[PDB]
């Protein structure tokens, strides 16, 4: 028992990290086979962010103008090209550490593990959710680009991020790895900003399962609610609609615990309206929502 | 910018990790070099756990009746003796993978990164820390016992606590690398149960100094108090002492930010007093003490 907020072993991750310099701009790139991928504002000056155009940035440069580092080893550039938002370096060795993986665009909702790194060295690992309105509530710091996003399964890494920049709101925008934005931010200089988000319902359902399999009960109650019902009261609270499809995914939590999907749904409209009244679940004063249904099950099984 | 409960990467910890199977009892060991480490346990039967003799019991055991298998491939154990709550099992084998290492105890308020792992593979990654009354708020299912802690110094990996139990409030028990465990409990069958349990000081200021870092200010003003009247007030509120230790080493934090030690200490009353009026702190409703001073300026220096 216990519930946490916990990210898969990075290790397959570690083994494709490197350091990408171009000109006086250090980043870090994902090395798989022999390619090493990064944020393509690498070869950008400072003057350059407002208004580059990067297709122009990018045949004034050659090779030997990228530096790859993997730890120690000095790895020859041979190849460049743009893809999107990403640059893709091919190089002169195969990476002898490729996980098998696949490239995924995930959705808002869904979770994922991401490897802070800096200098092309894995820092620290931690969870974070897609939000609604495209950005995650990261850590990251002066140096952090080109860390990734990633689940695994059974032994497949599926990358689903690149990090590319801050929003002035301190949360984080980057892309998949074709090099397509989440989201409607750009890679130059602007007054961009996170539109409005949204509360992840299903999430927190999904979350006061685990509550519950936890042995937290207090929030539940004799009641039942319709799904349009809930709805109502979602929207009033910023919360985004559930649908039945989200209530066919919460089916197996709902067996495990026999509570209704629509009877936590009566749970959380109670929560919503009336607060927790100084108590707390599974360690937290708030509604969680960056726990996915799968994230529960595959932490709360037992 | 951002705050998260980060965890350092995993991958020299996972390429740590073994199975260990003694009759129908199959757990998690940790190979280092030619020995692999897990929890004595592993020897008991069902019946075994009410007063057992390890002593007895590991006597009637041979090298033949320990199966220790990393992924794929068998060890030959050729030598095994206890230490203390650990199995020590020598091998065939130098782990090729063994990383630099120490084995370090920790204190109570320190944190550690914790790899969950079920039949010898590595399950997720989360940080955790030591709470003073020496259990820890993990998240482990069965099969997660012999699964480690640790963290990470340059490459240096020093492991601080092997998993062995959950108690019945289901926070959970276990040993340092030699054997011996964190606070009062035994690997025996009793009615043993975490004793009271106290706020981590020192860990909450660190925490609203990252929170400071990040742009929440709002619990901040113009106060501030004595070491011996901030004590009264944490007393209260079941908090541990602060000591002059403590502010001193909230020292560069209070520097980063300009905001005295004392005067910190004048908001955390305020926030113990009032309570926060709703409005959150890096993302909780609560007061968060799982992070300590070093834990932010690893995260925050930016
Ligand atoms: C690096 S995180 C990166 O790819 C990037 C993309 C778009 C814009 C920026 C930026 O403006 N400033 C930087 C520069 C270096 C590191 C982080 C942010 C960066
Ligand atoms: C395994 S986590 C372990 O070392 C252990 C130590 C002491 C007591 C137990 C126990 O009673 N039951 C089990 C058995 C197997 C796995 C988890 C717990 C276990």
């Amino acid at each position: 028992s216990g519930f946490r907020k916990m990210a898969f072993p990075s290790g397959k991750v570690e083994g494709c990290m490197v350091q990408v310099t171009c000109g006086t701009t250090t980043l870090n790139g994902l090395w798989l086979d022999d390619v090493v991928y990064c944020p393509r504002h690498v070869i950008c000056t400072s003057e350059d962010m407002l208004n580059p155009n990067y297709e122009d940035l990018l045949i004034r440069k050659s090779n030997h103008n990228f530096l790859v580092q993997a730890g120690n080893v000095q790895l020859r550039v041979i190849g460049h090209s743009m893809q999107n938002c990403v640059l893709k370096l091919k190089v002169d060795t195969a990476n002898p550490k490729t996980p098998k993986y696949k490239f995924v665009r995930i959705q808002p909702g869904q979770t994922f593990s991401v490897l802070a790194c800096y200098n092309g060295s894995p820092s620290g690992v931690y969870q974070c959710a897609m939000r609604p309105n495209f950005t995650i509530k990261g850590s990251f710091l002066n140096g952090s680009c080109g860390s990734v996003g990633f689940n695994i399964d059974y032994d497949c890494v599926s990358f689903c991020y690149m990090h590319h920049m801050e929003l002035p709101t301190g949360v984080h925008a980057g892309t998949d790895l074709e090099g397509n934005f989440y989201g409607p931010f750009v890679d130059r200089q602007t007054a961009q900003a996170a539109g409005t988000d949204t509360t992840i319902t299903v999430n927190v359902l999904a979350w006061l399962y685990a509550a519950v399999i936890n042995g937290d009960r207090w929030f539940l109650n004799r009641f039942t609610t319709t799904l349009n019902d809930f709805n109502l009261v979602a929207m009033k609270y910023n919360y985004e609609p559930l649908t039945q499809d989200h209530v066919d995914i919460l089916g197996p939590l709902s067996a495990q615990t026999g509570i209704a999907v629509l009877d936590m749904c009566a749970s959380l409209k109670e929560l919503l309206q009336n607060g927790m009244n100084g108590r707390t679940i599974l360690g937290s004063a708030l509604l969680e929502d960056e726990f996915t249904p799968f994230d529960v099950v595959r932490q709360c099984s037992g």
